[PDB]
């Protein structure tokens, strides 16, 4: 249903658009990230736009907006699906996996692991040294 889909990005692209030409300026984006409670400077928006500018024109069209969109989108579901997972082992949700909790999840893998085996697993992936597995730490292992 690309049509359908197209529609929904052309949609998107017109709140940027501001004056309607078919593309969007450092100006138009500088409204729009205003109005978010944003204020960035000339120099950032400038950096914004040349990492979506293909053509180096110096102004994102509707195709680039839509290739850029797509990327990030996926990028999105990417993220989300990670952070389900740290929830998921984080059995008491302070933010951290401890072993005792790694140990419960993998048994219910069918992973019956030992203290021992549990505990060079946090120490592979534990980064800050503090015996458990922070998200930061968790993307690492999951991505890498
Ligand atoms: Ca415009
Ligand atoms: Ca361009
Ligand atoms: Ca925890
Ligand atoms: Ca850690």
């Amino acid at each position: 249903l690309t049509e359908e889909q197209i529609a929904e990005f052309k949609e998107a692209f017109s709140l940027f658009d501001k004056d309607g030409d078919g593309t969007i300026t450092t100006k138009e984006l500088g409204t729009v990230m205003r109005s978010l409670g944003q204020n960035p400077t000339e120099a950032e928006l400038q950096d914004m736009i040349n990492e979506v500018d293909a053509d180096g024109n110096g102004t994102i069209d509707f195709p680039e907006f839509l290739t850029m969109m797509a990327r990030k989108m996926k990028d999105t579901d990417s993220e989300e699906e990670i952070r389900e997972a740290f929830r998921v082992f984080d059995k008491d949700g302070n933010g951290y996996i401890s072993a005792a909790e790694l140990r419960h999840v993998m048994t219910n893998l069918g992973e019956k692991l030992t203290d021992e085996e549990v505990d060079e697993m946090i120490r592979e992936a534990d980064i800050d040294g503090d015996g458990q597995v922070n998200y930061e730490e968790f993307v690492q292992m999951m991505t890498a």
